């Protein structure tokens, strides 16, 4: 039994929810939380943005040094920083940006770093700014996650189409 309510179960491990995620995690306050990140650790826009600017800009510093020791990220990687006052972690992970060109079929990869925790918070990889089909972001979640997965779906439209679309 966990805190998370108002889910809609879509598999064993898969539950969906409407919800603004920012604001789902400062009332859940979840072991782990999930970034919308760039290889950059540059949380300007997007769940990102909205992640950041609820951490007062705590989590763009630590990103920084993070990055300043470390370098990037890979497209498909991640990487386990501070949940701040969201959460206990953020896993910050990178799925394909298309509206950079870059490979969809890194989209698997990077639903794989959920697998490492046993229940996330979590949005549609890829999905919003990134330039991804938000239903295929859902079946590759689907079909990549195996641990319990509680996704927050920003916009209200979608979060309809997606359970009306799924399979
Ligand atoms: O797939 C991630 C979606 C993309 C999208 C599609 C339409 O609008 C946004 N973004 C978010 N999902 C959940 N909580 C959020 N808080 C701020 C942004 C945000
Ligand atoms: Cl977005």
């Amino acid at each position: 039994v966990n805190s998370f309510s108002g889910y809609l179960k879509l598999t064993d491990n898969v539950y969906i929810k409407n919800a603004d995620i920012v604001e789902e995690a400062k009332k859940v306050k979840p072991t782990v939380v999930v970034n919308a990140a760039n290889v950059y650790l540059k949380h300007g826009g997007g769940v990102a943005g909205a992640l950041n600017k609820a951490t007062n800009n705590a989590m763009q510093v630590e990103s920084d040094d993070y990055i300043a020791t470390n370098g990037p990220l890979k497209v498909g990687g991640s990487c386990v920083l501070s949940g701040h006052n969201l959460a206990k972690h953020c896993l910050h992970v990178v799925g394909p940006n298309v509206n950079k060109g870059e490979d969809i079929q890194l989209l698997k990869s990077a639903y794989e770093n959920f697998n490492q925790h046993e229940v996330l918070l979590a949005p549609l990889l890829s999905a919003g700014i990134f330039g991804a089909d938000p239903i295929h972001s859902l079946r590759v979640c689907v079909d990549t996650v195996r641990t319990n997965v509680y996704l927050a779906v920003f916009d209200k439209n979608l979060y309809d189409k997606l359970v009306s679309s799924f399979l």
